[PDB]
């Protein structure tokens, strides 16, 4: 292992701020100077490679030592969601234990009462999308911040974000001669969530859409080419040219906004406890090399997303799921809500669980729901058509899983791929079958050309606006410039609508008082309401952004 390679050499000081050893702070900054200092940083590793490991999609500061571990095996970061083989020097296998976040309560209790370490305004629980959005906010004119990770690079699952950010009216939207407006915003949400939205939150949900897209717009982002997910009517999904993705784009953005207004952002820092005085007094943090510590702090927004990839929770809610993949990060698992819980928040709709129907087993990675939305059909393994390929999401994850072999086949063309850019990723990660022509297709994923290519012409003649087979409302390409291409897809748990539960201003509500906690925030995936029973596609985004602001600004005011 990589620090025995080096103590061949130097000694304990080649990394470590002293000869003893030991780390300063579990954001690690010495050693990975020390890396860089004889190393170089990534964009220079980048430069000198020939898919490098040391230059990715990942948003953020990325440590070297995330991947380069001192004192124990090292693994790629990659390898959390793909497995590209690569050949990592004091190499292991990527392996995470999920640990309960009340286990070691003794330690927890010890630690508590053993100083009082350090004190801000405004403590922030995750660095995804809503976390930093508050980092900004409570930041930007108000107060002190220290944001805490556990994982040991940012951005949660916003980062992995593909498809676009919903917001509705004046966005950009002038411009493109796209014609929408806000009650067709709320009024989609409801639809697609069944009804049961808190009314109040689609509301703001709605209401702010536009400035939320224009306050990202006044921090450095790119919000301009607008497409059709599934479930809206006028087109509305943000994102940046051509069909890139808004995920990593919108982190990287405010991961460097909140950097450069003062957030004091951790990660390897894991929040295990929320400190009691009923009030919130501080938190309690188990920094991964640091050990334990309190923060006293005024009030605490939670943003720590939600637990879809903890298979054994969303098992306990729809067995269904038992043994099923997951689209989000590592980080996912629900910490959040236990640490929220245990200081009494409320929740509400934990049981919603959101399945996305087109994950690639192969890749161990989601595909966009744009390759649909922009013409692409899918198809079983005989060869056919079997569902309105732009239905919600929950109705077309269960008719794949009604299908021969549980899996089925995005099948788009020459035409579908030019148009959306997120098909070179796919295209460069060797997933993605092609085809001269759709009987050479056929041949590679093993479905009957005449049936797939009936199939295709049929389908074509859908395209002619009227799909007499399943519906499909949009039908927007047709399917025949060459080369063709294919995907086998299947569903995955991907978010969990439900969550604590909170007001517009992001008030955590008290389960036994059935009022707000006092000081204490929420926002993103780690809350419920926002999206009733179904999330549409393109509203995390929008509401981790808009509700991320407000909680940040209402912790500001708190303690202020
Ligand atoms: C593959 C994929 C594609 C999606 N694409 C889209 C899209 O195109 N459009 C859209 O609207 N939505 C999309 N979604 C939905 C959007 O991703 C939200 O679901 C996600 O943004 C949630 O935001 P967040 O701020 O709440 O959390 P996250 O981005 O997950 O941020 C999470 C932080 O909390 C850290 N954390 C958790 N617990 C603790 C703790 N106890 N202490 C410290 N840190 C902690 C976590 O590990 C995590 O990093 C996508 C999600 C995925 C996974
Ligand atoms: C001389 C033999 C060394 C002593 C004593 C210690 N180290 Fe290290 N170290 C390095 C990293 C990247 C870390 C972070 C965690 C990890 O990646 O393993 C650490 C951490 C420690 C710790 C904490 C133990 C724990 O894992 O919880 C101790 C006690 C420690 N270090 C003491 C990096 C390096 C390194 C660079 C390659 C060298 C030469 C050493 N460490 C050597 C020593
Ligand atoms: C910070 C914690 C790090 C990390 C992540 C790495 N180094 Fe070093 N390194 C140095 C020298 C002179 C060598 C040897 C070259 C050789 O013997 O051919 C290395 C080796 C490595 C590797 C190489 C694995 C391989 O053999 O391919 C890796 C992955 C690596 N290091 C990472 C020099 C230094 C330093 C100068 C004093 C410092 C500081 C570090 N390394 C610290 C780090
Ligand atoms: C995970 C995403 C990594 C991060 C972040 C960093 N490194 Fe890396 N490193 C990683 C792998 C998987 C490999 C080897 C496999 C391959 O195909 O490249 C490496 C290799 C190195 C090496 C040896 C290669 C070289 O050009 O010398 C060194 C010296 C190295 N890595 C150092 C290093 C430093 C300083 C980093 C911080 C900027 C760093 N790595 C980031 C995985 C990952
Ligand atoms: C899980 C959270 C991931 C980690 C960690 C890494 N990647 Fe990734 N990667 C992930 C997804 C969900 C996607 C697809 C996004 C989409 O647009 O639908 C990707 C994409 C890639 C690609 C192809 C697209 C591109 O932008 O090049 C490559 C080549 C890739 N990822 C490599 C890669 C590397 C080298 C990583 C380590 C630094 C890495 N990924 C981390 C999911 C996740
Ligand atoms: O781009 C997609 O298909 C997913 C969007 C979301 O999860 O909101």
């Amino acid at each position: 292992v990589l620090a025995d390679f080096h103590g061949e050499m130097g000694g304990c000081d080649s990394c470590h701020v002293s000869d003893k050893g030991g780390v300063t702070n579990d954001n690690l900054t010495h050693e990975n100077g020390q890396c860089v200092s004889c190393h170089g940083d990534l964009k220079e590793l980048a430069a000198a490679a020939p898919v490098s490991p040391h230059k990715s999609h990942l948003i953020g500061e990325i440590a070297c030592t995330s991947c380069h571990k001192g004192h124990e095996k090292s693994v790629a970061y990659c390898d959390a969601c793909h497995s590209f083989g690569f050949d990592m020097p004091f190499g292991g296998k990527w392996e995470r234990k999920f640990v309960p976040v009340d286990a070691d309560k003794a330690a927890q209790d010890k630690a508590i009462a053993a100083g009082v370490k350090e004190t801000t305004d405004v403590v922030i629980i995750g660095s995804g999308g809503a976390g930093l959005a508050a980092a900004v906010s409570a930041r930007d004119a108000g107060a002190k911040v220290i944001l805490l990770e556990k994982e040991p690079i940012p951005g949660g699952n916003t980062k992995l974000a593909a498809g676009g950010m919903n917001a509705a009216e004046t966005k950009p939207q002038a411009k493109l001669g796209i014609e929408d407006k806000k009650q067709i915003m709320i009024d989609d949400t409801m639809k697609g969530g069944r009804n049961i939205n808190d009314p109040e939150l689609v509301k703001v949900l709605a209401n702010n859409s536009s400035d939320s897209i224009d306050w990202l717009t006044s921090m450095g982002a790119d919000m301009t080419d607008v497409g059709r997910m599934g479930g809206a009517s006028v087109n509305r999904s943000h994102r940046p040219t051509g069909g890139a993705g808004v995920g990593a784009h919108v982190a990287q953005v405010l991961w460097d906004n909140a950097v450069k207004r003062g957030t004091d952002i951790r990660l390897n820092s894991r929040v295990v406890r929320i400190l009691e005085d009923g009030k919130v007094t501080g938190v309690l943090v188990k920094g991964e090399y640091t050990g334990y510590y309190v923060i006293k702090a005024d009030a605490v927004v939670i943003a720590a997303g939600g637990f879809a990839k903890n298979n054994e929770r969303v098992s306990k809610y729809d067995p269904k799921l038992k043994g099923f993949k997951a689209t989000n990060h590592p980080g996912a698992t629900g910490d959040g809500l236990d640490v929220a819980l245990q200081a009494g928040a409320a929740t509400r709709d934990l049981q919603y669980i959101q399945a996305h129907p087109t994950y690639s087993p192969a890749g161990g990675v989601m595909i966009t729901e744009a390759v649909r939305g922009n013409g692409a059909i899918v198809v079983n393994r005989e060869g056919n058509r079997f569902m309105n390929e732009i239905t919600t999401r929950d109705k077309a994850s269960a008719a794949i899983l009604q299908q021969k072999g549980e899996s089925a086949y995005l099948v788009f063309d020459d035409s579908i791929r030019k148009s959306l850019k997120a098909i070179e990723g796919y295209v460069h990660l060797n997933i993605v079958k092609e085809g001269k022509t759709i009987e050479e297709l056929a041949k590679q994923i093993d479905v009957p050309a005449a049936e797939l290519a009936k199939t295709v012409t049929a389908y074509n003649g859908f395209v002619s606006g009227k799909d007499a087979q399943f519906e499909r409302p949009d039908l927007p390409r047709e399917l025949v410039v060459a080369p063709f291409y294919a995907l086998e897809i299947a569903p995955a748990v991907h978010h969990t609508m439900g969550g604590l539960v909170i007001d517009t201003k992001a008030e955590v509500k008290s389960e036994k008082t059935a009022k707000p906690i006092t000081g204490l925030y929420a926002a993103g995936e780690v809350t419920g309401g926002v999206h009733g029973a179904n999330r549409l596609g393109g509203n995390a985004i929008s509401d981790i952004v808009t509700y991320g602001r407000i909680a940040g600004a209402s912790a500001a005011k708190f303690a202020k």
